[PDB]
């Protein structure tokens, strides 16, 4: 279902232009970026992210996630409890701009935390003799090139549910290449050929089109 | 050979904490940045990253490569033109705050672009239902994570040289999942298996420390 941003800035724009498609919902005071906003696709709602009523009229109850990336690492804070006051359920993914607030954000209940800064510092220094690493990086998150990377779920009942990760073969029967599994919060690079599939577990992998579908039939569960 | 900062942030300290053990000059105008940055490990110059006499003072020329992330992108794009005065043949990578300014960063001279924010908001997308792309990504670029990504060139006299991806059989030779080569301009993802190598070739892979000291040996 829908999506809740709260604040704006050149993080959400570029992740607007990736869920366009998608109902989505900024909540944002600075009326400045409704213009932006709307262009970009998304509902603006003029509003204090750190209020309950406001994240309540911007639909945050029943929304499948909510993303937050204020500057204030206060407002930060006080918006995630917002959300908790409104909807325990909701997937919550906050931005953080200094490594030392991250953990804050986590007790303050938000589900996932991205880190720009991190990531960008890391590119950097990977970057010293050839920006290969980059590229990839680059690559495979650009919404279609030629290879890109994708998550699938293992769904329950699935054609490889109980099969050994040698057993499947994934990448010479599909063509994907498997950079890992993710499971229950944890994320399992290059498991060992005995680590069996399970439902619910998450493949992400690498690969074209018509190699990604090829894995969605390889993956497919036997119903009706 | 040394490395250089220009400009201090968030995206800087990391890059220096991922460079222990390593010199590096790092120059700004704030003089409180200094201890913050000799605790890192980094020697500290106090100058202005836009002025070439103070690039200088940093010793950009003969640099190994040179990082550059001011303020803005136009104060970025014109410590590169003070850059590119000096050395023009250094390694210039840019960080962009926007988009729009990347194709300036280039021109201007950076060899290399990254954009943080267009990278963080595509992870923010990938998300909505779980975190394991975003934790791929920030886990593998990590020089201290278990299974790290990392890059092998392929040396002169390889018994790799002109060998098949196929022939190689590089992951259970050695562990090493390999997500790409790095030749010239371009990267290659997944290689087809009638990929020959070459020396000079950069291979991408994915491995413990155990798994990627042998595909350094295997390469030789």
């Amino acid at each position: 279902r829908h999506v809740v941003i709260c604040g704006w800035s050149e993080s959400t724009l570029e992740c607007l232009r990736e869920l366009r498609g998608s109902e989505v919902f900024v909540l944002a005071e600075d009326e400045n970026v409704r213009k932006k906003v709307l262009r970009s696709g998304a509902n603006f709602v003029h509003g204090d992210p750190t209020r309950v009523s406001d994240l309540e009229k911007a639909n945050v109850r029943g929304a499948r996630a909510v993303i937050v990336d204020l500057e204030s690492d206060s407002e930060t804070i006080h918006c995630i409890l917002g959300i908790r006051k409104i909807d325990e359920s909701v997937r919550i993914i906050a931005e953080a701009e200094r490594y030392e607030n991250i953990e804050q954000l986590r007790m303050a209940g938000a589900d996932q935390v991205i880190s720009p800064f991190v990531i960008s510092g890391r590119l950097m220094s990977r970057s010293i003799d050839d920006g290969y690493e980059a590229m990839f990086v680059q690559d495979v998150l650009a919404e279609e090139s030629t290879r890109r990377m994708v998550e699938v779920p293992i769904p329950e009942g699935s054609k490889l549910e109980g099969v050994s990760v040698l057993d499947a073969d994934i990448h010479d029967v599909t063509g994907v290449i498997i950079i890992g599994v993710g499971r229950g919060d944890e994320l399992i690079i290059d498991p060992p050929r005995d680590y069996s599939f399970r439902a619910g577990d998450i493949i992400l992998g690498i690969g074209k089109p018509e190699e990604i579908e090829r894995l969605k039939n390889y993956i497919s569960a036997l119903v009706p």
